[PDB]
């Protein structure tokens, strides 16, 4: 009973993966990259059609359990490329031109917890030693500037960065997929909520990228787009002073791999619901949001 327009469980999610695939032969093919802490695969899509040395993108979503509109966006992403291709001139050359590899849902095991438990749960749902306490921020489990400054070094605290940089069979599994993938892979996306920002690196120190001009422009353009649908406001920056300095980000890490165009997207809202947001938004969310993320496809293949 999967729709596009409602938040799925990740068994329905799951069984929508398969589907979509099976549908849409030309365009989707399904791998897993790893299991989770509790054995569950980490699906990837790869959404494209086949053609010889393609450039890709990558983008992941749920990271954050509690942050169920980004899960909805990649599942809104997949929708937008079966229904358009053939149709829309820019998502119909993007898809013949270059591969998305769209991971709907990395933590499944703290995704899962959201929907039997908690509903305001983070981070994973591995253990710790010395501690019942449950979890780590896969965000915070990065190698970049990994454990130093925004991230905890409590297993109890909410942004704790585990006990080495990849600890957690997700982050290891995403990183692992992304060194593999290095050659092709120009761009990483990654999606969470909330507060309507367009982030990119650094956020692990105050630091800027040699390439900061190019994604400081890439970024307020990307905003701007975002805008023109329903007027909805984002902020944009490098993340240290854009959001805070937060250590062990994947968008970092990515970018520190030669990875150029790396960016964290926060949806909606800016608080009145914050992660509770509500069904009846997923809609419009979903469709500004498509608004940048083309932008930023039609940049990064305007310039390879
Ligand atoms: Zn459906
Ligand atoms: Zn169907
Ligand atoms: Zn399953
Ligand atoms: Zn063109
Ligand atoms: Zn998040
Ligand atoms: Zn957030
Ligand atoms: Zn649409």
């Amino acid at each position: 009973g999967h729709s596009y327009e409602k938040y799925n469980n990740w068994e329905t999610i799951e069984a929508w993966t398969k589907q979509v695939t099976s549908e849409n032969p030309d365009l989707i093919s399904r791998t897993a990259i790893g299991t989770t802490f509790l054995g569950n695969n980490i699906y990837l899509l790869k959404v494209g059609k086949p053609g010889p040395n393609k450039p890709a993108i990558f983008m992941d979503c749920g990271f954050h359990a509690r942050e169920w509109i980004s899960h909805a966006f990649c599942q809104w992403f997949v929708r937008e490329a079966v229904l358009t291709y053939g149709y829309e001139s820019h998502m119909t050359e993007f898809l013949n031109k270059l591969d998305f590899y769209v991971l709907p849902v990395l933590n499944i095991d703290g995704y899962i917890y959201t929907w039997t438990k908690n509903r305001m749960w983070r981070k994973t749902r591995s253990t710790n030693a010395g501690t019942t306490c449950i979890g780590t921020d896969p965000n915070r489990n990065f190698d970049a500037g990994w454990c130093t400054t925004g991230a905890s070094t409590d297993p109890c605290d909410e942004t704790y960065c585990g006990s080495a940089a990849e600890s957690e069979k997700e982050t290891k599994a995403l990183a692992d997929f992304i060194r593999n993938n290095l050659s092709s892979i120009k761009a990483y996306l990654t999606i969470h909520s909330y507060s309507q920002m367009i982030l990119y690196p650094y956020s692990y120190d105050y630091k800027l990228p040699e390439n900061n001009a190019e994604l400081n422009n890439l970024a307020k353009a990307a905003v701007k787009e975002l805008a023109t649908l329903y007027g909805t406001k984002y902020t944009y920056g490098p993340g240290a002073t854009t959001i805070y300095p937060a250590a062990g980000g994947s968008d970092d890490w990515a970018y520190d791999q030669g990875i150029k165009y790396s960016f964290t997207f926060e949806l909606r809202d800016k608080g009145r619901y914050g992660f509770i947001l509500p069904e009846s938004q997923i809609q419009a969310t979903c469709e500004e949001t498509m608004l940048a993320i083309k932008y930023v496809t039609n940049y990064v293949l305007g310039h390879l």
